[PDB]
């Protein structure tokens, strides 16, 4: 209850709040059913239209229309956008070539360039193409502006977590937008989008761009527009907030489209019914750049246009249903759609179990469009586990399918058209264009994720980013000029580099390797491989830096180099260079057991062979695979001890095939590889590196940690006509990271042939340099030729094995 007995008299969008019970004017109060009574009279007109016809120029002014023709409008701020076209002969925004903008052409009393984002809803990529013949104004942002290809959403491709994720920088299970739809169970209630619940501040974390603009003194207009408020209507109150005084003016402002999402459900993303809708967005931007070219303000301000994802053919004939594939349907709540999240209905029930419903929901039709996980065995790219909010059990959707309960959900067909399925998906694509002084002009950048705006929004209004996600200098090839300079974190820990101090005699690991059989000129020579004489062949980037408090030591040899932790008895990396001419070889007969004492490294900081005999879930693998060494002799160096790692037999049929035949392809195609590869420890699923005391699983009777998955890193010259260990100029890299699984339910062909599902398994794997960087705490390419922005953006890069937009 509210007494709206007050008036919106002279505050028609008042820019900050007053609270219950006085009656409000702000583009949120229909939201609330709080708009003073004369609300939609005073500052929602309609009369005369949106455009100046030739008939009204130098009129007298009549408050009761939309917008104004009268000679004194232009003071007054509140002109039609297009006043100086029809009655000044003036030329719209898009009908003028577009000059290069080399410095702020600011009017006096603008102490920094505006930012205006325009975002729009279910903005597919592949719109700018596809439909630019009917887009002519954002055809001319695109092409003057600086533009990418697309631009990557996040996981689930949602509106809500997008649209937060854009404002904030985070993942959406940092902010907590994790869904349009959410349960919370500390909470005991439900997120929607119809309904009140959505605004109390429990929900939203993070700190989003307004909050991060008003704390440090800048201004902002607000975000969220009302359903009701027709588009015309919002770009004029942006140019009237732009007409205000110096000291009441915002500095950054939003807009927001509800299409060609709308459209895009009902018509699918290309139906002919699409052209309209787009055709509209298009004159909106032509009322907002002609409305800005009125104050003066074209070459001033800076424009985003900006997506939150895109738009996928989905119909309902192609849903899978649960209810033919559990008995037990009535024992569980679906979150239902391109994407599936399960929990108990009750949790009064003990009998519960995930364990099974996993069962029943694994590769049981050959169909299948979907695959259920655990969350924390999700691609870690996806980073979507860290949250209470997000249920242990998830589906992910095929594109083009959806996932429901019961039959009776989907009667109880309309739509051709959906969203929200996994993020490196192509139709889930969206994009970005910025345009303005601050930006660079006829500039074409590489795709990026969409987390890594917030930094640059932050920037261009000399803002200092919150804690966020994003990798802040990744994206300053957008920009003209720049005020963050990104420095390399400091090495907290320094390596020893051991010599020989332990005799065989010392160590009782239960070990054999049959390896005693008997020169100054080749004796000599090994020696200086152990103090690292072809370490600049093997380690093209400089060392690691472990960024954390830890004892660890660096490790030569012939082939490969490691550094070697002593806290959790094996390598945090292993570095090492494949050319293109180097050949495969097997392990021979004799050395299949074979299992050295490194004597570098005390007994007490070793493995033991003894552990793994011990338990019969768990076997061994090897970093440096003894299938690449480089001479008969040099296989010798793969089986100490301190090359070994603990490998689930099933995880160990993934391994073996990339060690031994995808290592060798790739290097044929790149013209050699530099492969960084070692464990991950993530027990927790937040992403971050675990700790010594967080390690939930060892090795039966033993103090050896059990990786949680397993990464590489692969490295090779952009300008593959050079070899890997001779490039002169940028770098290309693809990077995954494999979950350490006792099983292969994953993948449905498991029990063929390994090169039939292996490689597959690893593109889902795919991951960013970055997000390894996060799991161990090392930091990579330290030692380049190339500037620090550029290794931000390579650390940044996500290879998707997608075909092209
Ligand atoms: C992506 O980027 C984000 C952002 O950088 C990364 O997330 C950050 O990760 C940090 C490390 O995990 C985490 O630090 C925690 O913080 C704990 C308390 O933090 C509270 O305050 C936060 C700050 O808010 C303020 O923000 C601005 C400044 O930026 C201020 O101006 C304002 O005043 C704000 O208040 C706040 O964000 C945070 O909120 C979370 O919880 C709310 C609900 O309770 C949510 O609404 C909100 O969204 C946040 O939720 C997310 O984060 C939590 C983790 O906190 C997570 O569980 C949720 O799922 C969700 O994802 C807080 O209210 C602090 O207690 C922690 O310290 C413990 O650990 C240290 C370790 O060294 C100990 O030394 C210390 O003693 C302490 O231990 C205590 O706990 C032990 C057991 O738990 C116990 O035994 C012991 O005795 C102690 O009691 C630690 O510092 C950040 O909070 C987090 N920030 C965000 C925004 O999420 C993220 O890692 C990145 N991801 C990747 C993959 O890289
Ligand atoms: O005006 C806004 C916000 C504007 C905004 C602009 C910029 C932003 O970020 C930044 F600038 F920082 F980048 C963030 C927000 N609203 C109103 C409409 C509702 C209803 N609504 C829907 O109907 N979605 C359609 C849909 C339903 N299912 N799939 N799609 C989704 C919801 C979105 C929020
Ligand atoms: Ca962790
Ligand atoms: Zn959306
Ligand atoms: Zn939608």
């Amino acid at each position: 209850w509210t007494a709206t007995s007050g008036s919106c008299k002279g505050r028609c969008f008042e820019l900050q709040e007053v609270g219950p019970p006085d009656c409000r004017c702000d583009n949120l109060c229909k939201s609330y059913s709080s708009c003073c009574h004369d609300f939609d009279e005073l500052c929602l007109k309609t009369a005369r239209g949106w455009e100046c016809t030739k008939d009204r120029c130098g009129e007298v002014r009549n408050e009761e229309n939309a917008c104004h023709c009268s000679e004194d409008c232009l003071s007054r701020g509140d002109c039609c956008t297009n006043y100086q076209v029809v009655c000044k002969g003036e030329s719209h925004w898009v009908d003028d070539d577009c000059e290069e903008i080399k410095v702020p052409e600011c009017p006096a009393g603008f102490v920094r360039p505006p930012l205006i984002i325009f975002s729009v809803d279910g903005f597919r990529a592949s719109y700018m193409k596809k439909g630019s013949k009917v887009m002519p104004n954002i055809e001319k942002l695109r092409s003057c502006g600086t533009h990418a290809p697309y631009m990557r959403p996040v996981y689930p491709t949602k509106t809500f977590p997008n649209l937060y994720t854009l404002a904030t920088g985070l993942y959406p299970e940092s902010h907590g937008i994790v869904g349009n739809s959410m349960y919370d169970p500390v909470f005991d209630a439900s997120f929607h989008l119809r309904g009140r619940e959505k605004f109390n501040h429990r929900w939203w974390g993070g700190q989003p761009l307004w909050i991060t603009a008003t704390k440090q003194g800048v201004r902002a207009g607000t975000f969220f527009w009302s359903v009701s408020i027709p588009h015309e209507r919002r770009i004029l109150t942006i140019l009237q907030w732009l007409s205000l005084p110096d000291n009441e003016r915002p500095s950054v402002y939003a807009f927001y489209s509800e299409q060609p999402d709308f459209s895009g459900h009902k018509y699918g993303p290309f139906g002919p019914e699409m052209t309209n809708p787009l055709r509209e967005i298009d004159k909106t931007v032509g009322q907002l750049m002609d409305g800005l070219k009125q104050l003066r303000l074209h070459r001033c301000v800076n424009v985003i246009f900006v997506g939150d994802h895109g738009m996928e053919d989905v119909t309902c004939d192609r849903t899978e249903f649960l209810s033919n594939y559990l008995t037990n349907v009535d024992d569980i709540t679906l979150v239902p759609g391109t994407l599936g999240r399960i929990r108990a209905k009750s949790i009064n029930n003990s009998k519960y179990d995930p364990k099974t419903i996993i069962a029943a929901l694994t590769c049981k039709k050959p169909d299948q469009h979907f695959k259920p996980y655990m969350k924390q065995h999700l691609p870690k790219r996806l980073h979507y586990a860290n949250n209470r909010r997000i249920e242990d059990i998830h589906l992910l959707v095929d594109r083009r399918w959806h996932v429901a309960r019961k039959p009776l959900d989907v009667y109880k067909c309309f739509f051709q058209g959906d969203h929200g399925f996994d993020n490196k998906v192509n139709s889930m694509q969206t994009v970005f264009v910025g345009y303005g002084p601050t930006f660079k002009y006829r500039t074409k950048v590489p795709p990026f994720e969409n987390i890594e705006l917030y930094n640059v929004m932050c920037d261009l209004l000399g803002l200092k980013p919150a804690p966020n996600n994003g990798t802040h200098g990744s994206l300053n090839h957008l920009l003209r000029t720049n005020t963050f300079r990104p420095t390399m974190p400091d090495e907290v820990s320094r390596p020893n580099y051991p010599g020989i101090m332990y005799l065989q005699s010392e160590f009782d690991l239960g070990c054999t390797c049959d390896d005693k059989v008997e020169n100054k000129l080749e004796e000599l020579n090994k020696r200086l491989h152990t103090k690292g004489s072809t370490k600049e062949r093997h380690l093209l980037y400089g060392r690691p830096a472990v960024l954390y408090r830890t004892s660890y030591d660096i490790l030569y040899h012939t082939d490969f180099e490691s550094g070697y932790s002593e806290i959790f008895l094996m390598p945090l990396w292993t570095s090492y260079t494949i050319s293109k001419q180097a050949e495969v070889s097997s392990i021979p007969e004799h050395l299949t057991n074979c299992v050295r004492p490194d004597v570098r490294v005390s007994p007490g900081f070793s493995q033991n062979c003894l552990a793994y005999k011990n338990d019969k879930q768990m076997s061994y693998g090897f970093l440096f695979p003894p299938y690449l060494s480089s001479s008969p002799e040099a296989k010798y160096d793969a089986f100490l001890v301190t090359n070994m790692v603990p490998m689930y037999p099933a995880f160990k049929r993934v391994w073996a095939y990339f060690q031994r035949v995808l290592v060798k392809k790739y290097a044929s195609e790149r013209n050699g590889v530099n492969v960084i590869s070692g464990p991950i420890f993530d027990y927790n699923y937040d992403g971050l590196r675990d700790t010594e005391d967080e390690i939930k699983q060892y090795v039966e009777g033993s103090s050896i940690p059990v990786p949680t998955h397993y990464y590489s890193i692969i490295t090779s010259c952009l300008d593959f006509t050079q070899p890997a260990d001779k490039c002169d100029g940028p770098l290309s890299v693809s990077s995954f990271i494999l979950p350490h699984r006792p099983d292969n339910d994953e993948s449905c062909n498991s029990s063929e042939d390994e090169s039939k599902w292996v490689e597959e398994l690893m593109k889902m794997h795919t991951a960013r340099v970055r997000d390894i960087e996060h799991l161990t705490g090392l930091d990579f390419y330290r030692k380049t030729s190339r500037s620090y922005s550029e290794i931000l953006t390579l650390k940044t890069y996500l290879h998707t094995y997608e075909s092209e937009i």
